[PDB]
């Protein structure tokens, strides 16, 4: 006997909590699926520790709608922790727990395909298909084997996205402010993004959205690529200038682009405004444009990641539950950029 | 000074036939926007050689009509020549050059792409988008670096779909009538192919439409198959049983199925049936199964594949202007089956 009560457990959750009940044998786990209210809180009820994934705020006040319920043992599924009461949540004594990476093959995946697909010119001619134009000529598409892509940022994540990319048997050219010792032995790495900017055919993203990074693809950085490039954003928004690529993309500067992170997303993304009255035009504009692809922060969704999602998490608690030493507890300092 | 004349130039061959001529310094090219038909044989007046693509046969007299402007050196930019009259060309005595493989790797590289996206459920977020549902649960992608992917067929294309796949970082399995002394050293291939059709995840046939292999996936092979299996069929139509696989789709058995060929397609596929009745009816209900893929015939047309049909045709009829032993002499073997 001992209780864990998970908030916020999504159906694809489900199963991923099963196998890691079906084995943890000697433990109670119970789930529900409202998100962990002041008022839900209480459901909590004599459970040791909750495993709950959450974007909505954990007040001040439903610490104590939860401390009272005879839990200060709660670990996140999610990467985030700024969405909690820090500050009442110490007042507290409260231990959380994040679960910092669910494979980052999941966001390399998704980039390598986004990005072929806008090579290849999938969606014209997916298009014409729907209206019944079944016909080939002129939607040709360029090969991933012919191009030459350029990464910026050189860790787990953008290293598989090398490896795909090496795969489909192109020239892959890298940047870093760390110069991974063993990359650059093989030579991908290029002095400066100014060098990379013009003659990398397509651009994926893999850094951190740093105040230097801050619109680092804009009217300047954009006027430095070669003609017709593909530009692939699959990491924080704010790294690009939307108006900047909107202008490329009206002139036939840039080629294609790839959009999974906005930067006004917030708010935006993840509500279904089906019904409702459309709130953001360029974006909407994005949406549509034949030669773009939008997607709401797919990037990570992949039944291997939730697994991970889930699971390092019914562990980390396992953990706190139990007491004994868990993964990255909650403050996990300065281990993020 | 010399003098090429080419026929049925599309817009898109004719972006290549410039950085040909723009080497070719001393040789005169021009060419048509029509077929070549006796009507037209004429317009090739003068040119020591005709370049030509089409499906119009190069009927008994077409020839002659070419024949009485001066030339009998043409060469094809594309691999059948089934569609020219052997003895007339022999009675002609004519000389003819096809252009047998243009980018293999557009093939490998446009089935291991369509997958990836069956695999990950991107239609359906794209649908969902369009509607514009910015939230992504439940449309979880599944990684192709968790899958077993089965390479029926082992030659230049399955090849390179092989290496692929190992980029993404899948298990790959083969399957093959030689089984290729290399790979099976590296112990890629299974003895039978039921051995395939059940630890198989994503299947891909690259394989030739043999009487042997005429239906291949039936709704005996299907049931051998895995719950959850991805069918992938660029390669023949006839190899797969569309009836069987709406059945397996329908029942479920089949995940997501991606087809480049059809075998009720001559006559569909190539035309634009747009505002006209169309005249397939699952072709079309496929068309629009939220996880199939259908493209028409397309996993050649890229701007590697379109670039050797002309280049290659050019040069090697060069070689017949010239007078030099060239490349792919089409010899009049007269049974044109
Ligand atoms: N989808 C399209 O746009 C077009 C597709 N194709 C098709 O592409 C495949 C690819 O061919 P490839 O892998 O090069 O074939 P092979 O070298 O012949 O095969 C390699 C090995 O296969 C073995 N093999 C032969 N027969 C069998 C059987 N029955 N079972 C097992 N293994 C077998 C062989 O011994 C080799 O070791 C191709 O098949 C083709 O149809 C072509 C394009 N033009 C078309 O539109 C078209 O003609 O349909 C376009
Ligand atoms: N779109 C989505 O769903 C999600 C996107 N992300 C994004 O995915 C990317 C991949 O992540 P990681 O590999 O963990 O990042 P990372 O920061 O470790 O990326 C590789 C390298 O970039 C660094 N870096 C920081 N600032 C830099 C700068 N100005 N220039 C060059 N290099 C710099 C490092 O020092 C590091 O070794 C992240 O950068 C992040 O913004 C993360 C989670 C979800």
């Amino acid at each position: 006997m001992t209780k864990v009560f998970a908030y916020a457990i999504r159906k694809d959750e489900e199963p991923f909590l099963n196998e890691w009940k079906e084995a943890h044998k000697d433990i109670d786990v119970d789930y529900t699926d409202k998100l962990l209210t002041p008022e839900t809180a209480k459901l909590a009820k004599g459970a040791d520790g909750v495993v709950v994934y959450q974007q909505l705020d954990y007040t001040a006040d439903t610490l104590q709608a939860l401390a009272d319920a005879g839990v200060t043992k709660m670990s996140l599924r999610n990467v985030g922790v700024d969405n909690i009461d820090m500050d009442k949540a110490k007042e507290l004594g409260f231990q959380i727990t994040n679960v910092p990476v669910y494979s980052p093959n999941a966001i390399a995946e998704h980039a390598a395909i986004q990005a072929a697909r806008v090579l290849r010119q999938d969606k014209r001619m997916d298009e014409k298909m729907a209206k019944r134009d079944l016909r080939w000529a002129p939607t040709i598409g360029r090969e991933v084997r012919d191009q030459v892509v350029g990464v910026v940022g050189t860790g787990h994540i953008g290293q598989v996205f090398m490896r795909i990319m090496e795969g489909f048997g192109a020239k892959v050219i890298a940047y870093d402010i760390f110069k991974n010792p063993e990359l650059e032995k093989k030579g991908y790495y290029v002095d400066s993004l100014d060098d990379l900017y013009k003659q990398a055919d397509v651009i994926s993203l893999h850094v951190p959205d740093v105040p230097a990074n801050v619109h680092m693809i804009n009217d300047k950085s954009i006027a430095e690529m070669k003609d017709g490039v593909v530009i692939v954003n699959c990491s924080r928004g704010r790294l690009v200038d939307t108006d900047a690529v909107i202008r490329g993309l009206d002139s036939g500067k840039i080629f294609g682009f790839v959009m999974d992170t906005y930067e006004d997303e917030v708010g935006v993304f993840n509500k279904d405004w089906e019904g409702k009255e459309f709130p953001d035009k360029r974006l909407a504009d994005l949406i549509d444009r034949p030669n773009v692809l939008v997607t709401p922060h797919t990037a990570f969704y992949t039944t291997h990641a939730v697994r991970n999602m889930v699971v390092k998490a019914f562990n980390n608690n396992l953990k706190l539950i139990n007491g004994e030493k868990p993964d990255s507890p909650v403050a996990l300092n300065k281990n993020k950029f």
